[PDB]
């Protein structure tokens, strides 16, 4: 139900509830008042703000609590709490009463404040967050309980993924006063003309109640009126297209009317562009694109997975300065803020649900992977939240699932359909593939539009041995190309752990020089694979992980450090990506 | 006029305007519409988000611009834009019309939106920021213009201080709808009883217009009503005192009434505690305190000087885990958010105005230091903003001014009076003293209540030579103690540049081991100076500076890295500061 970015309009009062909240790890009676012994900030991951390991590794319930003043709410209005997200599960209390609930740590939801409380001076909001991951959650966790002889129970999650399980309220929480009868959803659809110069627009507006009139006023980047309709249909002559690294955004002001008066007004941006996949190519505006960019993480010192709009912008500025043009939201939906920024900057985005960890670890006879419900929900929420973004060019169903094992096809078949059935634009959906699932073994890739591969020849296979890595990477890309002559291929991950300061004359893995050598070898291969249409390094920047022997205080495959300072290899990518055009047809 | 923290109340709608703004370095006609070519985030320093040096070093006008929806404003209300701060100077435009202005980069101000625009759908807000520092500004800059033969003029500021000149909108901007007749200011005063168990409270409420009734309801930490008055006076029996690292906050709900109805309601927190200085001691609640803590900076990767509430909390958590109890807002007022947090956590705060750089670089015959106006304004704004914070225990008039040169006394004499005249609590005021201004030479310290010294024997004097540094530090503290047997002494800065990873067996400056040795030597001296009542390391964390040969990519005197990871010496401070009690009377 929370699919619309919270805006301030003359009919919608939006209040930011961020700041300091009373805070507690562990159990709490929401009928009672949390002390100010512990506090926590909203938004931010809580983990790094803890000074001890035991606290940073806490798993279970933890609470945020604040007494909040009730604004003026008129008879025809209602009041909702709107969360960008709570990680991973959340129960929301008003005055000690359970009033809403959510599962999924990376998508927004709203919670209605009971009408009977609108004439009160104050309300106490209590948020019971929970950071347990399961075989029933996304991402997938290995959950276990050990009794302490205390004998309290210690909960722990052995992540089935390579990123630290940051938890907390990572995204802005809003107190939202809006009309009872309001605009629930807006879907924007366009059919571009033969020559790509005009657009037949369809604005599909959802309401809960009867409306007399629905006026839509479209404005261009100069805020000049260029179209108006009362029937949901608009024809725009001589449009400006949304082009890679050269964005053009229209904004659709939607006003609804009952009995000759404004009931609700919302402003939704859209961009005009066409996506197609054919002949081993990714077409944007009917021209062949070459992806260059990064797998990313929402990760930063101090804030962990919490939203930092300034990091979004610093990254995006660097991306574009490098000559890059895209990135993937690995391994979970990013914040709305980041999406709106990619739109504004013309950056291509591969948008993914948190389906990472779908891989067991004899044996497995019993049904342990109960992920289907969460998966279906994740897909619905992402498409409903993100479908209007011109920057979203493709969906990902999973990252590195066990796609070579029996039962894989039948799990993904309906989920891929779901993206198609839900996306008005029917964008391509992909599946990101692990090295184990080789062309012969894999049994899922027939279902998808674009082949995405994470490959580390010269790092995990043939470690530090480029001569043989080259033969391996080339061999496999040729098998993929052959098995699917039709589909485009995108390297969604490739890189090499690199610690700033480590140096060698002898191409030594972990040194800055080896990072350069690794990418040279990789690009020499890619450039000779006709159906390979894009390359996205892992990772943009170094990032936090859990304790595992092959992680040297986090992942270090970043071109930048966690503090966003460049490694040696950045100069090299800048020379390469400024030489390859965005609209680059190889083939030729 | 912006002395009250912006709150949401039933009479005050407060909207956050943060997020993405159109942005441009350089000249702009506010009657015209800024493109979305450049964007910038609010709040954040702009500098680090620039990928090129030329852009990061830009000096002059730069603009933020956004079209903003106008909320419902009733006939008895008014609409103001409220800035936490703009660095360093700001001119504010509505629809191309100049509508307000501010000088000083670290204090809040409000700007009235013209009433005639309240029935409009939208308003364009334009912010022309400026980051020039002068001989007329605080902090003090060395300003110069060189013609490029372009021939545009390149503006540059040679900072007269040791921190990078981060600029931008560092703090939240709010759109604020409030009653025409509202509560302008609340000053909270208390006289504690002989035995410190009761408090006679005086709530001084300022209004612009007539009010019929002023009701004040005080609530304790459990939100239970403990007092109520209609005459500005309240006697509270058996209070809970605000104690170091053990805070207790009351909150004063102030409601005003005209003709039997609520005109405005505001909630202001206060804490009860007594401060006194006598016999070379700093008394809190009539017990002798020992300061332990940090000089700090509002500094962080990516965001620069922009507000990051999560960094405030992570720092404060670390501070208290270390057994520390205070910090100084060097070298400028911190955000309101940080102040409210110090109150909530019981941390002592030395609150300072941006009077750093008051030092020339023959000669100087002509009046070049035109800082007096800015200085007077800074002092008024800080006291008006911060006077109610129980955590604020002392004011600083300047950091490291030329207090040994003729004319120093006469400059500071009236400014010290100003703090006294403005502070209802008449807290101590101090002056932070440079090594050049030695007991004999100095001519300002008679004016102040507490002696604050920045001393670096073993780092700037006797570099890396502890044996002789010890004799020097001891010698000087004995001269200070002798010249002012009355006043307490606080070391406000001492430390040693330390790069993480640098190691040695031989007590080598810049190594982690030397940092430890330096502090051992320093504490061995301090412990034998009876009138030395506090020690604050420079710095909490490493921080950004300009280009100067003795700065190795910033300042590295931090106990923590810029990323908040500990250096070797942290273990040592934790052992020492957990052994020294907060209420520690040496003498004895
Ligand atoms: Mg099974
Ligand atoms: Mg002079």
């Amino acid at each position: 139900n929370a699919m619309l970015y919270p805006l301030l309009t003359k009919t919608r009062n939006t209040y930011d509830l961020g700041g300091i909240w009373n805070f507690k790890l562990g159990e709490h009676n929401p009928n009672e008042l949390l002390p100010s012994d512990e506090v926590m900030v909203i938004p931010t991951s809580f983990n790094d703000l803890m000074v001890s390991k035991e606290k940073r590794d806490y798993i279970g319930d933890f609470w945020y609590e604040k007494v909040i003043e009730v604004p003026k709410v008129s008879e025809d209005e209602e009041m909702v709490l709107r969360f960008g997200s709570v990680t991973h599960q959340a129960k929301i209390y008003v005055d000690g009463v359970l009033v809403g609930e959510h599962k999924g740590g990376f998508t927004p939801f709203e919670v209605l404040v009971p009408e009977c409380k609108y004439n009160n001076e104050k309300i106490k909001v209590s948020i019971c967050a929970n950071n347990v991951l399961d075989y029933t959650t996304l991402p997938v966790g290995n959950y276990s309980e050990i009794i302490q002889e205390d004998g309290s129970i210690k909960k722990k999650v052995r992540e089935n993924f390579d990123f630290f399980n940051y938890a907390g309220v990572h995204r802005p929480l809003k107190l939202m006063i809006r009309p009872k009868n309001h605009i629930f959803d807006i879907t924007i659809t366009s059919r571009l003309s033969d020559d790509l110069q005009s657009a037949d627009l369809h604005f599909l507006v959802e309401t809960n109640q009867k409306v007399d009139e629905v006026r839509i006023s479209v404005f261009d980047e100069d805020n000049k009126l260029v179209g108006e309709t009362k029937d949901s249909r608009l024809f725009l002559s001589d449009v400006h297209l949304w082009e890679v690294l050269n964005a053009y955004l229209y904004t659709a002001r939607v006003e609804i009317f009952v009995d000759n008066q404004l009931q609700d007004v919302y402003e939704e941006n859209f961009g005009l562009r066409e996506i197609e996949v054919t002949n081993g190519q990714f077409l944007l505006n009917r021209k062949p694109i070459y992806f260059k960019g990064f797998g990313k993480h929402e990760d930063t010192f101090i804030n962990g997975r919490g939203l930092n709009e300034a990091a979004n912008l610093m990254d995006l500025n660097l991306l574009k300065d490098m000559g890059a043009n895209s990135f993937r939201t690995s391994h979970y939906p990013y914040s709305e803020e980041m999406m709106r920024l990619a739109d504004r900057m013309g950056v291509l985005v591969i948008d993914e649900v948190p389906a990472v960890g779908l891989f067991q670890n004899d044996n497995g006879t019993w049904n342990l992977m109960q992920t289907k419900a969460a998966h279906e929900q994740a897909i619905q929420e992402l498409v409903k939240r993100d479908k209007n973004h011109p920057s979203v060019v493709m969906w990902v169903v999973a990252n590195e699932p066990a796609s070579h094992e029996a039962g894989a096809h039948d799990y993904f078949e309906p989920l891929v359909k779901l993206y198609k059935d839900l996306d008005p634009q029917k964008r391509p959906v992909t599946l990101v593939n692990i090295l184990m699932a080789t062309p012969d073994r894999d049994q899922v890739m027939d279902l998808v539009d674009v082949v995405c591969l994470n490959r580390y020849y010269g790092w995990y296979v043939d470690h530090g041995d480029l001569t043989n890595a080259e033969v391996g990477i080339r061999k496999e890309l040729l098998e993929w190309q052959d098995k699917f002559p039709d589909k485009p291929i995108i390297i969604t991950e490739y890189g090499a752990d690199t610690l700033p300061g480590l140096h060698s004359t002898w191409n030594i893995p972990y040194t800055e020089e080896f990072q350069c050598d690794f990418y040279e070898m990789s690009h020499r291969v890619f450039d000779g694979i006709p159906n390979l249409v894009g390359e996205q390094v892992w990772n943009f920047a170094d990032f936090e992980t859990n304790l595992m022997i092959l992680r040297v205080q986090g992942n270090h495959k970043g071109l930048f450090s966690r503090n966003r300072q460049p490694k040696q290899v950045v100069k090299e990518f800048k020379k390469r990506w400024m030489t390859i055009p965005h609209y680059h047809n190889k083939k030729n």
